[PDB]
RNA sequence: AUGCCUGAAUAGGGUGAAGCCAGAGGAAACUCUGGUGGAGGCUCGCGAAUUUGGGUAUAGUAGCAAAUAUUCAAAUGAGAA
């Protein structure tokens, strides 16, 4: 019965972990590359 | 040997390059997983070679000429494999 709860409760706790730690790779690496795509034109 | 003009052809099987998308590691750079995409001195059936049309320059013996399988009935005809 509360099996469920902490697994469900882990699951998404490791899904913020994995969201954030995502969001964060991809924030850096579209920052890179637009800077680098802006400077290109030139 | 090197050309030039105008046409035909430059096929097929396999493999799967950049680039892209989505995931996981690390502060970046960067490295892996899946997909996508469809490229090449990639493969498969000093020297040689490098498809093609037209035009245009520098003893009655040997033997039967070889490309397999012919058969039956009728017609024509002097005479029919």
């Amino acid at each position: 019965e509360e099996e469920q709860i902490e697994k469900d409760l882990q699951g998404l706790q490791e899904k913020q972990r994995l969201n954030v730690k995502r969001e964060r790779r991809r924030k850096n690496e579209m920052k890179q590359k637009e800077l680098q795509r802006m400077q290109m034109n030139m």
